[PDB]
């Protein structure tokens, strides 16, 4: 009987504990279940997922192995695959998300054979005992990346089943799959890593790796990335790895403070006068606020599904501090437009850029839409690409009075 390796947010063969744990015991067959709880989202994200699932199968085939793809509820499809294959056991990577736990508990209940869950690779586990709300103390626990596990050279033969739907992303998608991700990592490390600390703030984000869409679906292991970067060493690597840690910190936060999905980490904001004005929401959502920077960010986001970190913190804080739009609605809409949309990470980003309690970031910090755009975009090349209509980062008929908007917020916050 074979062993089933059930892939979830880990569409890769490199550094995969569940794959190697099963392979060491006997022949394996891979499995992906197209779950409605995950796929009932926007076309761009659904396609990104499906195309990376298609790539994993090609990766299995290239090695002579078999990847089954089934559609439906995990607690019905996993047991079905196990029965049909007469699998002895199922192996997967542990998930600590609310849905992940519910799902796996349900699957364990319906499965007649063992479900073995192994720790997913992280720089720092999210289920650490101590619960930190600040980054520095959390990051100190990190003592360098452990070595990544190797991918199999070849896979045992097995029967293949299931078809992989083709969805219209509505936009240009990056190259899907692990090979593309690995090629991207090498390019970044050799070319951009050295100056990362000095270029990581550009509004166009060309100083970054642009690997978030891959990390989001586990096409690239963070442990492998950290390991490679640290092999290069230097200020660049230290800084880039620090950002990988911010991702783990995001999972750590949501795991220890589940309620932050519902309310701000900082209690003294639980009752902020969020003015829900449908008219303003659309202006922001469509990037029609009249503010060069924000409009540029939202426009690129709608067209590409990607946005540099600097742009995200600008477009995000603008909505929360200036327009006072409720964060909950804005964060969901933001996530749905991102190819790398990750609930935990997006939530930390919003509660951080929105001065809602993450890393005890100060509320009094308020970005200056025009300065920001000039200090992080030289010949205004970025602005000229997403909002040519604007001659500069100067407000041309703003949906609100920046100056008053600032005073307004600071006033509200101060109390
Ligand atoms: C309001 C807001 C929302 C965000 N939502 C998401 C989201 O849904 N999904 C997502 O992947 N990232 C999110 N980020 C974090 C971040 O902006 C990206 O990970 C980054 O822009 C990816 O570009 P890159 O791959 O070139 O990053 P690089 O600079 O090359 O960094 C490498 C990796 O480190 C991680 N990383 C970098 N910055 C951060 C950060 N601030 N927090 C957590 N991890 C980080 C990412 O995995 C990234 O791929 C958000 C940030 C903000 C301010």
């Amino acid at each position: 009987g074979p062993l089933l390796v059930w892939h979830r947010g880990d569409l890769r063969l490199h550094d995969h504990p569940a794959l190697l744990e099963a392979l060491a015991r006997g022949p394996v067959v891979g499995l992906v279940v197209l779950d409605p709880n995950n796929l009932k989202t926007t076309p761009r994200r659904r396609a990104w997922f499906l195309e990376n699932v298609r790539a994993l199968r090609e990766a299995y085939r290239a090695r002579g192995g078999a990847l089954w793809v089934l559609e439906g509820l995990p607690w019905e499809k996993v047991p079905e695959a196990a029965r049909r294959l007469k699998a002895k056991a199922v192996y997967a990577l542990t998930s600590h998300t609310p849905y992940g736990r519910y799902r796996d508990g349900r699957v364990r209940e319906a499965l007649p054979v063992p479900l073995h869950l192994l720790p997913a690779p992280h720089l720092l586990p999210p289920d650490l005992p101590r619960a930190y709300r600040v980054y520095t103390p959390f990051s100190r626990l990190y003592r360098g990346a452990a070595p990544p596990l190797p991918p199999p050279e070849a896979l045992p033969k097995g029967p293949e089943e299931g078809e992989i739907p083709r969805e219209d992303p509505g936009l240009p998608l990056p190259e899907p799959g692990e090979e593309a991700a690995l090629a991207g990592l090498r390019a970044f490390l050799e070319a951009k890593l050295p100056r990362y600390a000095e270029e990581r703030d550009r509004l166009d984000g060309e100083g970054g790796s642009r690997l978030s869409p891959y990390f989001a679906l586990g096409v690239l292991s963070p442990r492998l990335a950290a390991w490679e970067a640290e092999r290069r060493g230097g200020e660049g690597a230290r800084k880039w790895v620090a950002e990988l840690l911010w991702r783990d910190f995001s999972y750590h936060l949501l795991y220890h403070f589940p309620w932050m999905a519902e309310r701000p980490l900082d209690p003294r904001f639980q009752a902020f006068p969020w003015q829900e004005d449908e008219a303003l929401f659309q202006a922001w959502y469509e990037g029609k606020t009249g503010v060069p920077l924000v409009d540029a960010a939202m426009r690129e986001l709608h067209a590409t599904g990607f946005l540099s970190n600097r742009a995200r913190m600008n477009a995000a804080q603008f909505a929360v501090k200036h327009l006072l739009l409720p964060w909950k609605r804005c964060e969901e809409a933001f996530r749905h437009l991102l190819l790398d949309g990750d609930r935990a990470v997006n939530l930390q980003g919003w509660q951080w850029a929105g001065g809602l309690g993450v890393d005890a970031a100060p509320y009094f910090r308020v970005f200056n839409p025009v300065l920001q755009g000039e200090r992080h975009d030289p010949e205004g090349r970025w602005l000229k690409r997403w909002a040519p209509e604007y001659p500069s980062y100067a407000p041309k008929d703003p949906v609100v009075d920046l100056e008053e908007a600032r005073r307004r917020y600071l006033r509200l916050a101060r109390d």
